[PDB]
């Protein structure tokens, strides 16, 4: 079994198409950690709405069906899957792969190519928390400060950041609209062993407006998802022991438990970033059980 | 031991622009020098040009909003990973720097003071005289004046703006109009008769005007990452590959993966290489540059 050699700064966030900024740990007090993107067993089984492509999460693609009545510069998208295939509500997923897994005002740019090679693009916002947001059945709407959009022309939404007018990275959206309950969701995760906390790979996504640190925590960097999908090595135990080492010194910095279901934990207490030498990276050490005792920090 | 990751064309990421690969494509490249700087990696694991491993960083910019030169701003670039720009590096420019000339359309965002944020459309003319990323000098025009001076700023790429036109094979002057490029990954071309380079093409978004946004890269970003990661020794100058249909069982065609980091096939003319969706490349054997490939 193996994990690719990568510095924190070479990692890609698996919940938003941007690099990882830092490792971070938390008590996650009063919160259910149940992301749907960046979900993969160390076995190579992708969960939730997780796809392998690292530049597709939070992107949308589909036909510009029409403009909603009354509301201006608010457009209705008829989604296809990001790879072009038609949206299939019968799939055993909460929603289309790469679909945002948080509630908030997603800021981005909607572009079109057509008729012919004619193109146009403008800022756009999609409220993943709005009642009408129903990507599971292909119904998604975006607001734009421009009316320069063609009806029935291929359209794509490129994500950028969050717009604050609120952004809740742990609040799952209703993939099927206000009249449907989510299903097929990757399970929530949490540390079960005393003194441990989940280790997150955090990024500060861009803010388009208002106040926000745009904190976005994912359980595994996208590269680990791709590697597990690719290797499909058998999990010899429920926990793969990793050890963060500093190639510069030869010094190892701390150990972490990579759980079979796809998340890491460390022996730590409180909400704080895990600051380490820039060239540090994780390496597989051995197979242990969930009772393995880790030294703090 | 050499290997290439199992991937469908639709699972591949373009190495010159942060978007998925749309299709394989081949060309005579008539009257054109193929010398991209991004997506450059020897099958040995040696990264060339301005190539980085991160798949979401190419064509992005980061730095301080130094000042206004009307709604034209001067950036004081840092490397994408935060480290200061170092012109002494043996690279043409900072890693991930665009390797084409044109009007790059995107969005410039800021966070600061405190957790205050703001973002607006922005354009960077990688062909403009002032464009000098090798020394950290880059400017962006925005239809908004809502930008803070001396606040961390980031440029997220999106597409091309057509008004100076997009030329995917014209390298920008990384050091500004008063300096010549250097440390450039070498140009590549097919040397064997009847062969042409096999490109991994994507249609990047158009922000305005007419354009198919064709962007051809020599290797999908995943192969760059894999070679960087494996660093397996090249037993010969050419790694023979086969594109197989897992559905059926048999080969569709063969391609030669050159040690320097580019592929060629036996083909003639400019056209897309259309194959069954589940098809993917696999390493077959080590051959020399004289290996004869069957057409198509």
């Amino acid at each position: 079994f193996t994990i690719p050699v990568l510095k924190i700064s070479e990692m890609t966030n698996s919940r938003f198409p941007v690099p990882v900024d830092q490792m971070y740990t938390s008590r996650s007090e009063g919160i259910v950690v149940q992301p749907q993107n960046g979900r993969a067993t160390i076995d190579g089984e992708l969960l939730g709405t997780t796809l392998v492509s690292p530049v597709s999460v939070c992107n949308f693609k589909g036909n510009l069906q029409a403009e909603v009545p009354g509301q201006h510069q608010l457009y209705q998208l008829q989604l296809t899957n990001l790879d072009g295939s038609p949206i299939d509500p019968t799939d055993d997923t909460p929603g289309p792969l790469g679909c945002p897994d948080f509630t908030g005002l997603l800021y981005g740019v909607a572009s079109q190519r057509g008729p012919g090679d004619a193109t146009r693009a403008h800022e756009a916002r999609i409220d993943t928390g709005s009642d009408t947001f129903a990507p599971k059945i292909g119904q998604v709407r975006f607001y734009s400060t421009s009316s320069d959009f063609e009806t029935n022309q291929p359209t794509h939404f490129t994500p950028i950041g969050i717009y604050i007018e609120d952004f809740n990275q742990w609040q799952l959206p209703r993939y099927g609209g206000h009249l449907a309950n989510n299903n097929h969701l990757a399970p929530a995760v949490s540390p079960l062993f005393p003194g441990e906390q989940i280790l997150f790979f955090r990024s500060f996504i861009p803010g388009a407006s208002g106040h926000t640190n745009g904190e976005m925590d994912c359980l595994l960097p996208q590269e680990f998802v791709q590697h597990f999908y690719q290797e499909a090595a058998t999990a010899r135990s429920e926990v793969a022991l990793l050890r963060f080492v500093n190639p510069d010194t030869g010094r190892a910095l701390f150990e972490s438990k990579l759980h079979k279901q796809g998340f890491m934990t460390i022996a730590s207490s409180g909400d704080h970033p895990i600051i380490m030498p820039t060239n540090g990276y994780f390496r597989f050490e051995a197979w242990v059980n969930q009772f393995y005792s880790l030294a703090p920090v």
